[PDB]
C-alpha cells in the first residue's frame, strides 16, 4: 500500500554545473533529486562562473534546460559588484541569494552596507535568501527591516538561531526559514564516524542540544530543504577539504522514517516539502504531479546512493523506514524503484511558464 | 496595464443550496464568486437540511456539480448526534465546520463534551474550522490540544481574539485562523448609517480598536474569507434579522484597495487568498486558471452587486480602487466585465480531483 504525495520542492541544492561537473551536474544532480522523490529544485549560484550577472545566468539557464530531467528555477547570486544591475533579469530567477560568512563560494559580501544595497536594490516583490549563521541571521534580520521587506533563511542549524527566529516571528517580522536533514539527523555525536574531512559542512553539525532545539521547534520551521552540495570524496578526505554534503537521495527517506516514528506528521513533512516552497518562492504547480512512497520498507542506507556524482553519504549505515517507489513528472514516469526513466533535458524553468511569473504590481 | 493573478480561493461561503435559494444558490453564489475574482470556493454546511449526514453531502454535491460555475468542495458540519459517523464521507469534504456559538445555525453543540468527541473521531488527517468567538476561541483551543491536532479559526473578528491566537502560535500550538473583510473594513462606526437589521452579523461589527489590532497583526491572519452570508434584503430588515453580510464581489476589490494604499502587499494578499487557504485545507492547484485585475479604476459599492441574490451590501458607498476585469477556469472564459460565460455546472468538486485527495497515511 502506497501513498502517493505531490510534487516535493528543494529550494536549495547545488548542481555543480557551471564549472564544477566531476561534482555532479545538471543531470546526475536531477535524478538524483527524482530518486529522492523531489520534483523540482532551486539550484544556488556559487558555480564557475558564479551566476552573478546576466550572461551567466543565460549560460545556466541553457545548460540546465539541455542537461535537467526535473523541473527547475536558478537563483542569481549577490556580489560585491552587481547591486543595481540584475533588475532586467531579476524576475527570470528562482530569487537572490546572499552569502553573509565563509563558505564554499567567492561571493562573500564584506560591509553590511552591501547587505543593505542588494535589499534597497533587488525587486522588492522577489525573494531574498541568506546563508546567515549565529549572529548573522540577527543582523541580516536588522537590515531587512532597515529596508522594510522580508528575508528567508538559508539552513538553520542551531538553538541561538532557531531561538532568534522564533522571537522575530513573535514580533511579527517577515522571515522565514528552512532546515536541512543533516542538522536534524546528525551532530557532533557522529563527528567521530564522519571524521573531519568528511564532516566539514556549513553550518558546521551542532550538539545534541542544537539537534533536540530544532525538533522542539518544528513550528518554526517552514521549509525542509536538502543543501545537495556535491563534493568528491577525493576532494571531501583531502587537504582542504570543502564544507557540504550530498542529501537528494537521503532528505525523504531521513524524513519519512521521522514521520512513522510519529516525530513529525505527514502533513508537517509536505508543508515543508511542498506547499511552504511553493509560497515562499512563489514556485508554480506541476501538472500531472506526483510521487508514491512505501512507508514499510527498512533498508540501511549505504556507503553511496546511485545517483549523485558525489559518490558519498554523511548517512551511512543509519537505518530509515520509507522509500520512493515511482516519480511522475508532467504526465511521464521520471523514476521506478532505481531507474530514471526521463532523459537529460526533460526538466524546464519553471521561471518561464505563465503560473511561475512571480506576481506585481505594475 | 492588468495584473494576472492566480486563482484565488474562499474557504468560507455559503452558498444556501439545499433549502435556502431565494437567499443564494450555487449557480448564483458562484457567479458572484467569479465576478469577485475566486475560481475555488469551501461552502458551509448550515444549510436546510444541514450537511451532517452521508446523505446529505451526497444530495449537496450533486446540487453543487449541477448549479456551480467554479470549482467547490463542500463542508460537513459537526452535529449532537453525529460524531463517529462521518468516516466513510469525511475525506470527500472539505473539512468539519463547528458551531460554537449562536449564529444563523441550529447546528449549536451543547457541551464541550461533545466537542472533544468530534476532534477525537474526525480523522486526524482532515481539517476542522470552528466557529468560536472571544473566549470559544481559547476553549476550542484547549480541545485541540487535549486531543493533539490542529485547527483553524473561522473570522475572526476582535483584538481579543487575534492576540489569543498570537499568543498560542507564540507557544507553537497548531492553529489558523481567517478574517473576512467586513471586519477589516467596517465598523461600529457603521452601525448608524448600516442599521441594526443590516448591520447583524456574527461575529458582531467590531470596534475602531478592534479592526486597528486585525491589522496591527496581520502576520497573525493566515488566510482572509469572505463568510459569504446571503440573506435578501426583507430578512436583513425584518422583525428577526439574520445574521450575516454577502461579500464575495466586494472582498477582492476592497482588499486591492488596501493594497494601492500600501497597507498590505500582494503578495500578503496573495497567500491570504491562494496559498494558505490551498495548504490549510489541501486543495489542489487549478490548471489553466486565474484572475486579471485592473488595479487603477476607482469605482464607489453601489447599493447591491449584480449576481448575489442578497441584493444588497453593507460596503454600499465605500470607495474602492481595484476592479476584475476577466476570469479564466481551466482554460474557459468565465467571466469578463460584468458577464460570467460559464454555464451552471461547469464548476467541480476538487474532493474527486486526484490531486484534491488530503494525503494520508495508509
Ligand atoms: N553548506 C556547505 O557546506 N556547502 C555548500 C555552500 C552553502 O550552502 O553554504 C556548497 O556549495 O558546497
Ligand atoms: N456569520 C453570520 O452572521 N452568518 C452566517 C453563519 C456564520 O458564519 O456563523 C450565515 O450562514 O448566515
Ligand atoms: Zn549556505
Ligand atoms: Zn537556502
Ligand atoms: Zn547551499
Ligand atoms: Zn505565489
Ligand atoms: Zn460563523
Ligand atoms: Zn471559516
Ligand atoms: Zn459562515
Ligand atoms: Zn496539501
Amino acid at each position: 500500500k502506497l501513498v502517493r504525495l505531490p510534487g516535493l520542492i528543494d529550494v536549495h541544492v547545488h548542481l555543480r554545473e557551471p564549472g564544477g561537473t566531476h561534482k555532479e551536474d545538471f543531470a546526475s544532480g536531477t535524478a538524483a533529486a527524482l530518486a529522492g522523490g523531489i520534483t523540482m529544485v532551486c539550484a544556488m549560484p556559487n558555480t564557475r562562473p558564479p551566476i552573478i550577472d546576466g550572461p551567466a545566468l543565460a549560460l545556466a539557464q541553457k545548460l540546465a534546460e539541455a542537461g535537467a530531467r526535473c523541473d527547475f528555477a536558478l537563483f542569481l547570486g549577490a556580489s560585491s559588484e552587481n547591486a543595481g544591475t540584475l533588475g532586467t533579469v531579476a524576475g527570470s530567477a528562482a530569487g537572490l541569494k546572499l552569502y553573509l560568512n565563509e563558505t564554499y563560494s567567492e561571493l562573500r559580501l564584506d560591509s553590511v552596507v552591501q547587505w543593505m544595497e542588494h535589499f534597497e536594490t533587488w525587486p522588492s516583490h522577489l525573494p531574498i535568501v541568506a546563508h546567515a549563521e549565529q549572529q548573522t541571521v540577527a543582523a541580516v534580520l536588522m537590515v531587512a527591516q532597515l529596508t522594510q521587506r522580508s528575508v528567508h533563511i538559508c539552513h538553520v542549524a542551531r538553538k541561538e538561531e532557531i531561538l532568534l527566529i522564533k522571537a522575530a516571528k513573535a514580533r511579527g517580522l517577515p522571515v522565514t526559514c528552512e532546515v536541512a536533514p543533516h542538522h536534524l539527523f546528525l551532530s557532533h555525536d557522529d563527528l567521530e564516524r564522519l571524521g573531519p574531512g568528511k564532516g566539514e559542512v556549513r553550518p558546521e553539525l551542532g550538539s545534541r542540544q542544537d539537534v533536540e532545539a530544532l525538533w522542539e521547534n518544528m513550528a518554526v520551521i517552514d521549509c525542509f530543504a536538502s543543501d545537495h552540495a556535491p563534493h568528491t570524496l577525493e576532494e571531501k578526505c583531502g587537504s582542504r577539504p570543502p564544507p557540504g554534503f550530498p542529501g537528494l537521495e537521503t532528505m525523504l527517506p531521513l524524513l519519512l522514517t521521522a514521520v512513522s516514528e510519529g516525530r513529525l506528521s505527514l502533513d508537517d513533512l509536505l508543508q515543508r516539502l511542498h506547499h511552504n516552497p511553493r509560497r515562499i518562492f512563489h514556485l508554480p504547480p506541476q501538472e500531472d504531479t506526483y510521487v508514491e512512497v512505501d512507508l514499510e520498507h527498512e533498508w540501511t542506507i549505504p556507503s553511496h546512493m546511485p545517483f549523485s556524482k558525489a559518490h558519498w553519504t554523511p548517512f551511512e549505515g543509519q537505518k530509515v523506514k520509507g522509500t520512493v517507489r515511482r516519480v511522475v513528472l508532467r504526465g511521464e514516469v521520471a523514476y521506478i524503484d532505481g531507474q530514471v526513466l526521463v532523459p537529460p533535458g526533460y526538466g524546464q524553468d519553471v521561471r518561464k511558464w505563465p503560473q511561475g511569473a512571480v506576481p506585481q504590481l505594475p
